[PDB]
């Protein structure tokens, strides 16, 4: 058959990742799980063929958007293709509740799986919500796409709106080609640093035991997480993390203690999801991101400090090795199939919010970010802003609607006590 030996020859690898998310997908084909989504709300005046413009140029600077998927007996491949697509424009304003159905249109995408082999990957749409209010809605398969990834497109986008609005040549772009990416990462999975980020994890994580959860059971995730959202001011931590970097070490050790709280575990492993993106691959669209375990310990009558400095001692130790797929280190460490390193995650995106469109501002917000095996914290923060947005995303198997939402009332006001007085012990502090 010359038609197969033709693909393996124009068809590269799945990456690491890549291979991971195909592998978990394959599982469950109906489940819309991988499926990530976000969509901005433009207070202004948006033009659509302007903006479908600048999807255009932006889909030519980022190939990543124009991956194609073929299955083959060696599995999938992948190449840059030629996917038709086209941007819808709905104008729900004169709908009784138009905020309402923008957000059931934009549901009514994202609750869909993506066939990987026919696409479309990404859609792209403009619904008008108010005079002078568009939502730009964004979805991804995970296959092609990450948080960083995402944010990276929406502020090319927003770039190269706003200077065909002006009628200015859109300066160069500075991404770089997802084959970059991809050889890269074949690189690593046969290098001498690969095998120094195995020993590290599989030193680390040397032995388990079954992760800390909140919820009577754990169960694969198959629908769509349930969410429960609170915004916070960021007053509230006092200034325990000006920093991406210890805001992500607050929010673990305050889940770490919570679990702990309630559940009596004392080593308490968290997933850490990181970027992966060093040098060129910081410019690269496209899905390369991972999640670290993250080992926290809970001493006798231990305080918030003391946390805190065990959580940063972990990241500086682990994120130089933040490469290692976590799911190869499952497989390495003989651990039983269906069993995880980690059910709680903490997903800190400091992944700055705002945008410029034409003149007019503009503000993201996330709709998907993800499975939710078990529990997934997830913080949104623009970094030097005074707020932050919280979601609690959770497999629907494992939990209810209200109970999530008591969980996270529960967590938030514990979450204030604790920043209230770092060296108070944790065991000392009545919870709801
Ligand atoms: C459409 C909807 C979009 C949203 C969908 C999202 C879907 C997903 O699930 S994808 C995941 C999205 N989430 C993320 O990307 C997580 C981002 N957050 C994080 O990575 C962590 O929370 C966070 C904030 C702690 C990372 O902190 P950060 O300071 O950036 O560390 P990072 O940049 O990765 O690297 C730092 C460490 O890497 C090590 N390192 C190794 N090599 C290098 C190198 N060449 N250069 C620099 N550091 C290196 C060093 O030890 C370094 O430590 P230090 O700077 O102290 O010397």
């Amino acid at each position: 058959s010359h038609m197969d030996a033709s693909v393996m020859s124009t068809t590269y690898a799945l990456s690491a990742a890549q291979t991971e998310i195909w592998l978990a997908q394959q599982l469950y084909p109906d489940s819309p799980v991988y499926n990530i989504a976000q969509y901005t709300v433009i207070e202004g005046v948006i033009e659509p063929a302007v903006f479908e413009a600048a999807l255009r140029q932006v889909i030519d600077e980022a190939d990543t958007l124009r991956l194609q998927f073929i299955d083959s007996d060696d599995g999938l491949r992948q190449r840059i293709g030629t996917p038709a697509w086209s941007m819808p424009v709905l104008d729900l304003t004169a709908q009784a509740d138009p905020q309402a159905a923008a957000q059931a249109w934009m549901r009514a995408d994202y609750q869909q799986p993506v066939n990987l082999t026919q696409g479309p990957l990404f859609c792209y749409a403009l619904l008008k919500v108010a005079p002078a209010q568009w939502m730009w809605y964004q979805r991804y398969h995970h296959i092609m796409m990450d948080g960083y990834g995402a944010y990276l497109i929406a502020q090319r986008v927003a770039y190269v709106y706003s200077a065909l609005c002006e009628g200015t040549t859109p300066a160069e772009c500075d991404f770089g080609s997802i084959l970059q990416l991809l050889e890269s990462d074949a690189q690593y999975q046969i290098s001498a640093q690969r095998a120094q980020d195995e020993a590290y994890w599989l030193k680390h994580c040397a032995n388990w035991s079954e992760p800390a959860t909140l919820a009577s059971r754990s169960a694969p995730v198959l629908q769509q997480r349930l969410r429960q959202t609170t915004y916070l001011a960021i007053q509230a931590l006092g200034d325990t993390a000006p920093d991406a970097r210890r805001l992500a070490q607050f929010m673990t050790a305050a889940m770490a203690a919570y679990l702990y709280r309630f559940t009596g575990e004392q080593d308490v492993v968290l997933g850490l999801p990181v970027k992966v993106r060093f040098g060129a691959d910081r410019h690269i669209p496209g899905m390369k991101s991972n999640t670290l375990p993250l080992r926290l310990t809970m001493r006798p009558g231990m305080n918030l400090s003391s946390l805190m400095q065990q959580a940063a001692q972990e990241m500086q130790s682990g994120l130089r090795h933040q490469r290692y797929p976590s799911e190869a280190l499952r497989r390495q460490l003989g651990m039983p199939s269906g069993q995880r390193l980690f059910g709680t995650t903490v997903n800190v995106m400091p992944f700055d919010l705002d945008l410029s469109f034409g003149g007019y501002s503009a503000t993201n917000h996330n709709l998907l970010n993800g499975p939710a095996e078990d529990l997934m914290l997830g913080v949104y923060w623009t970094p030097g802003s005074h707020q932050l947005r919280i979601d609690f995303d959770a497999n629907p198997a494992c939990y209810t609607p209200e109970g999530l939402g008591a969980h996270q009332r529960r967590f938030i006001r514990f979450m204030q006590v604790l920043a209230a007085d770092a060296t108070q012990p944790i065991d000392s502090i009545d919870l709801l």
